[PDB]
């Protein structure tokens, strides 16, 4: 008879501890719908690489300007100035040629830089490359600037505004001294102002390296909230992680004397992805009663098996 | 014996009414994957503030132009024209100085506007401020235009196209007289063309105030759909809510006589976030059978307790 | 007695096969949080329509340049060159007028193109239209170019980088010869480089038609992963589907001799939406024990009913 008492004990212990108190089996879970607003702050100066000092404001190093959940902060770039649409020699990458016979008119099949012509022109004092129609002069992105141009982006600040809501429960929570306040994993774990160097350091990456050629940093805001407790306990955890380099080409188009030109930029930047996930639970009677009924059922399959086995 | 009959009654009532008929405990829930397309319509004119009439088209007051789930409609702005990169006095905010001793060469630690120099120059006929290298002339954003410049944005129309799908069930639903049709919470509750003034009014905010200095308006499309009923009943509910002001700085870069300038804009706008959440349920046999088994289990723990207590 | 044995059989078969082995009722499900990076590749040339050859690079035909989950690839456009803000005749759409009496000063109520004036001016050698203040000359978008200008966009390549994570289980999965590798539904079903023509073909749409006037193509990455098996089996399925045309107006602003102009573009493009959904299950003891208890419960309601009915 003691064995049956022990069986009833293990099941009660399982049902109360594991099902209810440990895993919150008495609760009903809901996700959230969230909105994120990011505001960058800081100035950058590129003294030597800019041929005289050059200043980069928020209107310049943040893509997009209006902001988004995923945004890029430029940390380095190569600029091809005054590119016009006309005839020019292509990068030796397109292929080095030493006669007009090699050149084949028409667009190339791989790494096309324009429309080739049956002509060979000098790329510089040594290499002769196939003439093309396209944006000229052609870009040279081989030499990535090192050290990075916007290496002061590590001291920029990132202010994140997050407004979530658990629609099933009608609970709405925002994530906001704090003006002159900076986030530290432990010392200041609830201050929504982040420094980019610190964010990159917490993702496990080196800002010097992830600057000189770009990268991706994913920021996660975790709202794990037990709505049985007061909503004042519903607080966010900021989790930093890295999701080769990140680069993109953008072009500033301008007109001079009736002709359309453009400044081509190859932007090596850090793409920030603010991911917001959360689980809110609150007591419900249906899961509670379901767990107790299934538990009485396990008592039966256990007691009967023990008795039948004993018999 | 009557007590046992009553206990069997309460449980049947609970299981049938609350578990099944009220909370749809016989069903299996699925979320959705959605796509939103927004198309703005309207023109704005800024007669007096623009130094002669000025017209703002969709290509201008919507950020981004291509559209997105979250977009900004400019309602007011401050423009700093022909900013070049050169030497100039900084905003008195950087700090008022009355000699060259105060000026400290190098970028400042807080609110840096450029690269200071050991020189003091006149900001105007009274204040003398530290000379800086940066975009000049410097911006003055203290005087926010009131009334708003694009106060006609309240009469712009917002056409939202939403295409959802409940992938688990393979059900795809779109949210579309209606051309000349406008949405009213009650009179016209299914017309996807919204007027910005009405959307802001339904979020609880005043458009005059949320125009002069910006704001955030969140639009939610709720697809709560019972797939036991015909898909023609699967319809969206449009829920408007507000998620200080919203502002961003963008720059139009142009070239004049070989020199790079820019028009700096401080945009006070209303950011619209189209959030689309939904729950689709359809009958499943597993939850139904689970609910009945747990219910037979509760009958046991109830009948036994009553009998044992009576004994 | 045989009937009771058969009843115990049907329930065991149901519980083991349908509840556990078929529907994975012994498991616990988790969604995912994902990040998508898209990189376009290709060049386009518009020989005849461009009044001499015209070249379109990635910096030009992709909106936004930095990339996003939802992006637009321009396939056709109408350009209104050198639009200045001044006085001009409006499109005959605004309304044809044959005197000054018809013209009514002030902005129109529908399809407003500017600020009308009590004057009538000639649109061309035949129609006389109401004079307006606005961006002039006015746009004429009636004639959509056919064949499309960027009809070579079908041979552009779309490289998608997807990094998901199932946060509940702490499992992180990315979706990556493959450099010169192209995706085919069956032959190459795991190569993340897609060709736009093929993507559009797999959505059921014709690229010639969805080019000449735009469209929407939705790309879904499905991560259905059984974490009982090794993570090497957790792989993505690429599902292509179409979510009238898609068009947007963007403006390149430039300055000439102190005057602000703009190039107005009406972009007919294909909007790509990368939707990433997934379900990860892993064995849990709570659902397993819940299913067995409810099953013992069904045995009871079945055996008792059979006996009572027999009696
Ligand atoms: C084990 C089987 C046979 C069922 C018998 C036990 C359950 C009825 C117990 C176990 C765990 C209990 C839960 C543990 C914690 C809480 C949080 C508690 O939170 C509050 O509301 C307290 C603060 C406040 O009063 O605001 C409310 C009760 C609840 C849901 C308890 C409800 C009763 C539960 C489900
Ligand atoms: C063990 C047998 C007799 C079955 C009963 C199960 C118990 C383990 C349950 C029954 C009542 C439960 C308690 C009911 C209410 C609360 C208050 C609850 O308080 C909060 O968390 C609220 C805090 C806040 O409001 O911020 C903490 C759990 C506790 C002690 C529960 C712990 C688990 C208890 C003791
Ligand atoms: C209470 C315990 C002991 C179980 C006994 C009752 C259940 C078997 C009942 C209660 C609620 C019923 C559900 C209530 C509503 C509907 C919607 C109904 O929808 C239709 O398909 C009707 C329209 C059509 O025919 O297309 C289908 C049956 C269903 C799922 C019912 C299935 C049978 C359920 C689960
Ligand atoms: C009460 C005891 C005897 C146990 C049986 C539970 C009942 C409460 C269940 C059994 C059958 C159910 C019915 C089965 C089917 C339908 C049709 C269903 O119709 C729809 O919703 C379909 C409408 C559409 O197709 O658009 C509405 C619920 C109803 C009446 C159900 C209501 C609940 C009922 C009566
Ligand atoms: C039918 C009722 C009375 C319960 C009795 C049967 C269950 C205990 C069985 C049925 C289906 C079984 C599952 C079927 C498949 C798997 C995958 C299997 O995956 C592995 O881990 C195998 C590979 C490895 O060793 O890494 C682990 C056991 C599990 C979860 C099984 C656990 C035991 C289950 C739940
Ligand atoms: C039928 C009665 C006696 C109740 C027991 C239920 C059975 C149907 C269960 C019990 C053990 C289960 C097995 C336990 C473990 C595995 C290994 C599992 O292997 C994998 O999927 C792992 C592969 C990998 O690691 O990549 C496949 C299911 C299987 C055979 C299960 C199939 C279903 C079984 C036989
Ligand atoms: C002319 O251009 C070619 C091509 O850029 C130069 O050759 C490159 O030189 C660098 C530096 O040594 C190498 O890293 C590259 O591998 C070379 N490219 C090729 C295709 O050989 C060449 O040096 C240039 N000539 C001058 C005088 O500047
Ligand atoms: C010169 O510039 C300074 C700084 O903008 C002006 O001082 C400001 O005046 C306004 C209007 O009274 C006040 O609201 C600000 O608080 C003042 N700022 C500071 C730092 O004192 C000053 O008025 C300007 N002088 C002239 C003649 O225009
Ligand atoms: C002057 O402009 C009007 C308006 O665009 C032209 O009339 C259009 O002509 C086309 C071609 O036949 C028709 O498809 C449109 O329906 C006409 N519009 C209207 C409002 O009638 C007219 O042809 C132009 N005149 C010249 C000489 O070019
Ligand atoms: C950021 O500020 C610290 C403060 O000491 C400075 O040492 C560092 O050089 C700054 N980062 C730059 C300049 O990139
Ligand atoms: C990595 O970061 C450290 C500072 O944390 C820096 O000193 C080092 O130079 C970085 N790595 C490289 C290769 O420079
Ligand atoms: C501007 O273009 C015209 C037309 O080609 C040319 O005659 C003129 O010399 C150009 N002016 C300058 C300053 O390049
Ligand atoms: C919007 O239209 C109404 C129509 O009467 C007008 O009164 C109102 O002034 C308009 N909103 C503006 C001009 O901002
Ligand atoms: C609030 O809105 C009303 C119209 O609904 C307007 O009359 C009022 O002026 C607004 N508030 C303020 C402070 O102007
Ligand atoms: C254009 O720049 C050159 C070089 O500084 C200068 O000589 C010339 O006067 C400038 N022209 C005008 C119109 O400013
Ligand atoms: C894409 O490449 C194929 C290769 O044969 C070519 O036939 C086709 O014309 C190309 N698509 C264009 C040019 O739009
Ligand atoms: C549809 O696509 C086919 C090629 O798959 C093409 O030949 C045909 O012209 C397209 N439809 C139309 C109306 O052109
Ligand atoms: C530039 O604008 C000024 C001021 O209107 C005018 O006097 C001058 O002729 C213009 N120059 C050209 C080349 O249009």
């Amino acid at each position: 008879g003691v064995i049956f008492r022990l069986i009833q004990l293990v099941v009660l212990v399982y049902v109360i501890g594991w099902v209810f108190l440990y895993e919150k089996g008495y609760q009903t879970s809901s996700g959230l719908i969230s909105s994120v607003s990011v505001k960058l702050k800081g100035l950058a100066v590129t003294q030597l690489p800019g041929l005289g000092p050059q200043v980069w404001d928020v209107a310049d190093y943040v893509f997009p300007a209006q902001g988004d959940n995923s945004f890029v902060v430029m940390t380095n770039f190569i600029v091809t100035p005054k590119q016009t649409q006309g005839y020019c020699a292509e990068h030796p990458e397109g292929g080095i040629c030493k006669e007009d016979s090699g050149c084949t008119p028409g667009k190339a099949k791989r790494k096309a830089q324009g429309i080739r012509t049956g002509k060979c022109v000098a790329f510089n004092d040594t290499v002769k490359t196939c003439e093309i129609f396209g944006w000229c002069p052609v870009e040279v992105d081989d030499d990535i600037p090192r050290p990075a141009l916007l290496r002061e982006a590590e001291n920029f600040t990132l202010f994140i505004k997050n407004s979530i809501s658990f629609p099933r429960f009608k609970v709405n929570r925002r994530n906001l001294h704090m003006k002159t306040c900076l986030f530290h994993k432990t010392l200041h774990p609830l201050c929504p102002v982040f420094q980019l160097g610190y964010v990159v350091q917490e993702s496990g990456q080196n800002f010097s390296t992830l600057a000189e050629k770009g990268g991706v940093v994913g920021i996660t805001i975790d709202w794990h909230c037990d709505l049985d407790w007061h909503v004042r306990h519903c607080r966010p955890i900021y989790e930093f992680h890295g999701l080769p380099g990140f680069n993109f080409r953008f072009a500033r188009h301008f007109v001079e004397n009736g002709t359309n030109y453009r400044h081509l930029f190859k932007v090596f930047g850090i793409r920030f992805d603010i991911l917001v996930d959360g689980k809110a639970g609150k007591f419900d009677i249906i899961p509670t009663m379901t767990t107790i009924g299934s538990g009485i059922g396990i008592f039966g399959v256990a007691t009967v098996l023990c008795d039948l086995l004993l018999l």
